[PDB]
């Protein structure tokens, strides 16, 4: 019944949210609808894969705040192999590099790749991380789909295509789905594109040994008898002095605050007295969670080294099921696997199939793509759908349709009485990730402190000191880069010339 | 506790479904959230109104369930005024007219406006009707939203602006915020373009006597005490022999089967065992409803009669409150009142204005396009934002973001296991209106019927005769509607 705080939601937001208010002195109850805690962290365990991320997986640089709360946990990464070629795919070939992006040779298509990543950039800066609707051109840039902003500003369809890709993986949603605005300020609050698609210095540079689920199982551990599984929550009643918050399975819990620590749109689950406020109320119809099935295929061993592959592929084509790999073989190099994303509409298309019959596509494709025989001999197979979970909605996140963040995006974060909001999707910083569920839950818990009156108004958000086990390497660019034309820009310089 | 079948949801589909099963001998519950019937219908009574629908009202030609089961009830229809001029105000000046478009001038501007009506209902042509998926440029049409189509088809700003008007006021939506093949799909399955705008012989021909709220409670009336009040559906478990439908006040009940009459976001609030599958799972996070505040501003008389104006204002720009109205005066020529719908983000943005804020703006306005001091002295004001309701999400109704229709569209009224699915956006004819909650929730109760073994598959959907008290006139086009060039099209011979 009675406590100081109820957390809903016991992924690693609600978790962090939790932890920080029990370090403080607060009684707090975590209401978790799963028989499970972390929520679209979720690591199996079995003795074929030994343990295996499913969902949330990788941190990098810059991600300061899931380092510190995983190293304070005693949890320990490690790096993503990159040591060898990476390939990208395309047209039914293979063309191995090095470098975060795939090197354009043809001059023309060289000037509309680099202003591609140059403008998202560009336009980028324009848009403020805790308030994107304040953009100058908020208002225009809501109004277009990241579809009808590729066909305005790739004149090659290398570009569009490959920032097609990069669109439906960055956020497991069709470039027609995604409102530009929203894009934009997600790709700004990462850091940038380079920081984005990167292994190597970038959000993909590491896992955590013995995997991400951990992190939450973790703070279960400390937390014990406080956490409460199988209590999915049905009803919030904020008419009384003190909070009640109401179970499935039929219990009543009383507090003085509540944190949501749940994808926004699962706000839906839960019946509210008073209900929610108009713009609220809207918002949480308003937000869909993208489409992905993660696929792991593993193997004897992990033979793309040996034809100096580092296992990473870029897969570009409708008739691929698979368009981004990562070699996923444990640090002592041992389980050789390879991570692979189905993606959006193909996790839609693909989920139709049986699990043998998805084995089988994935291993044609990568046979192919690694031109290696060797690839059509699993020894075992691992997924999961995220599409069919009814407490998380999809993966990896919640994204904003056009025109509904600049009509919606200011009540995300807005308390609702004594109701406060966490979960990755609050976050200014790496929102979308595990990142910024640590980042969300913690800002969430300290809103909380200063209601209380046990701390000012200026330590609600606090800065994070940058990692000494995963230092940043700043984000660099050459002057070509910089100075070069768009393939317009060099269309105006030769009509110049010609008059 | 035990009955044949629970029906979720007290509005019209839901009373429609559990009516029809209930007059078949089978034992009927209806489960609903609200301390009222009615849902997105509601018809609010005082003394200074008489009666006034805050929600759903207008019912016209070509809806003939809903004529029919109001008549069955004991209700009868009147027609809204529209004997004298409509208005068009265009950049501060008012421009009355007769019939249902307004005049467009300059012979560009004619041509493109003529285009745009023209193209809307060729493209319908080819969405089927219970399938819009099927259509042959399906996905091509979903990846794009309106406002990208009318920033293609519009050469003018003058037929662009009107189209938008269009849009927002159909849909309660943003051009850019709704799917092009879902847009096109909505109109084409009201009957068009004509159809859907029209007052005489359209959707908007007339209203109910005493109010549309009365369709709910005179079926529960008929239901005795089967209809159970403030019973929000949370949980549904289909795990054992029977369906387990349980309700936030602690009440369980047991039946066969369970028809849905929510919108389907709303089935967001339910938990279910086992899961939803998949494609439904994601699909109701998919489906927003749109924001609508509507507004009924009352006068001693029908002034604007005296000056040869019906009271339809078509009213173009952002300045304006109101984009739309119609004279919601009583039959008898009492209670004299407008009617105007803050549409979209407008409906956002005024919300945070008070109720007497939002009253001189509106009689300020109207004063303005009527061109009549007597708008600036109302006798009283009622208004309703939809956009607040925990158990409607928004009116009118449902609309689908770019990319959805063609992914999740065909799941909307698949079955799942023994929960059927009814509520006004899975008809196949007006959906959105009053009329689809009918066809879907007698559809919906049919199917069930069915799986019971007590009629055959060929009887699910139905037919419907015409009303005789409002029979429908066909929509006719002219030589030269058909014909005239679009401006590009112009451009070519030149
Ligand atoms: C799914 C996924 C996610 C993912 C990704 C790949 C996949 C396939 N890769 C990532 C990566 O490599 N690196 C990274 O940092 N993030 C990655 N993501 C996203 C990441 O997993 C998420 O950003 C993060 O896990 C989100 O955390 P958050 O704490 O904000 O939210 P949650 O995990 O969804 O937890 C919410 C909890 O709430 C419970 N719930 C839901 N409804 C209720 C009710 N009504 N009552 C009580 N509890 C409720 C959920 O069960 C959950 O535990
Ligand atoms: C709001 C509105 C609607 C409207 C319109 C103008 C406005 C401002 N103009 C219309 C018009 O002139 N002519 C017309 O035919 N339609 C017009 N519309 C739309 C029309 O009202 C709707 O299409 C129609 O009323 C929809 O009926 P339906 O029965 O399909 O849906 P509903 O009214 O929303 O009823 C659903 C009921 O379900 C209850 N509910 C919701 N959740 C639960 C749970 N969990 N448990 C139990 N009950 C639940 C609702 O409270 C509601 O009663
Ligand atoms: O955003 C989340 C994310 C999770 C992930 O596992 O891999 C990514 C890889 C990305 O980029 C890889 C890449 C490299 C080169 C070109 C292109 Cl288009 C993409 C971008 C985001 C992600
Ligand atoms: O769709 C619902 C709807 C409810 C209504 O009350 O009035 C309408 C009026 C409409 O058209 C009026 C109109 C006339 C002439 C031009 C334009 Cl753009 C609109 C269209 C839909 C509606």
């Amino acid at each position: 019944n009675k406590c100081d705080v109820v957390v809903v939601g016991g992924g690693i937001s609600g978790m962090a949210a939790a932890k920080l208010l029990h370090d403080s002195g607060l009684n707090v109850v975590v209401l978790e609808a799963r028989d499970r805690v972390g929520g679209r962290t979720y690591t199996l365990r079995n003795q074929k894969v030994k343990y295996v991320d499913l969902g949330g997986s990788y941190v990098g640089p810059t991600q300061n705040r899931i380092l510190r709360l995983a190293k304070e946990l005693g949890l320990e990464t490690y790096k993503v192999n990159e040591v060898e070629r990476l390939i990208h795919h395309v047209k039914g070939k293979s063309y191995p590099f090095r470098g975060p992006f795939p090197p354009v040779w043809n001059p023309i298509t060289y000037l509309d790749h680099n202003n591609f990543w140059r403008t998202m950039d560009d336009m980028g800066r324009e848009i403020p991380s805790d308030a994107p609707w304040k953009a100058p051109l908020a208002e225009e840039w809501d109004n277009m789909t990241m579809k009808e902003l590729l066909d305005k500003l790739c004149w090659t369809e290398s570009a569009k295509q490959l920032a097609t890709l990069f669109v439906n993986l960055c956020v497991t949603a069709e470039t027609h789905e995604v409102s530009a605005l929203w894009f934009l300020w997600y790709v700004k609050q990462c850091g940038g594109t380079t920081r984005i698609i990167s292994t190597t210095n970038g959000g993909q540079e590491r896992k955590f040994v013995g995997g991400s689920g951990q992190v939450s199982e973790r703070i279960m551990d400390l937390l014990g008898d406080r956490v409460k599984l199988e209590r999915p929550v049905i009803y919030i009643d904020q008419t009384r002095e003190n909070v009640l918050v109401e179970t499935l399975n039929h219990e009543m819990y009383e507090a003085k605050y509540v944190i949501s620590a749940i994808p926004p749109t699962l706000g839906m689950k839960i019946h509210f007295n008073p209900p929610l406020p108009m713009m609220r109320n809207q918002m949480i119809t308003r937000v869909p969670l993208g489409s992905v099935i993660k696929c792991i295929v593993y193997y004897k061993e992990p033979f793309w080294r040996k034809k100096d592959y580092c296992g990473t592929m870029i897969i570009d084509g409708e008739e691929a099921p698979v368009a981004y790999t990562l070699d996923d073989t444990k640090p002592e190099g041992n389980y050789a696997a390879i991570m692979g994303f189905i993606l959006a509409h193909k996790a839609r298309k693909l989920a139709r199939l049986t699990k043998e019959e998805r084995l089988k596509k994935l291993c044609e494709l990568y046979a192919k793509v690694l031109g290696s025989l060797e690839a059509l001999e699993p020894v075992h197979y691992e997924e999961k759908n995220w599409c069919e979970e009814q407490y998380s909605g999809g993966c990896y996140t919640t994204y904003f349709p056009p025109g509904i963040l600049t009509q919606y995006g200011r009540v995300l974060r807005q308390p609702v009485d004594r109701i406060y909001f966490a979960g990755t999707e609050t976050a200014t910083h790496w929102s979308g990730y595990m990142e910024g569920a640590v980042e969300a839950g913690e800002r969430a818990a300290r809103e909380i402190l200063h209601a209380m009156g046990k701390i000012p108004e200026d330590e609600i958000w606090q800065s994070e000191p940058e990692s000494v086990d995963v230092p940043a390497q700043p984000i660099t660019t050459t002057f070509l880069e910089r100075h070069l034309p768009s393939v317009p820009g060099l269309l105006r310089l030769i009509g110049l010339t010609t008059i």
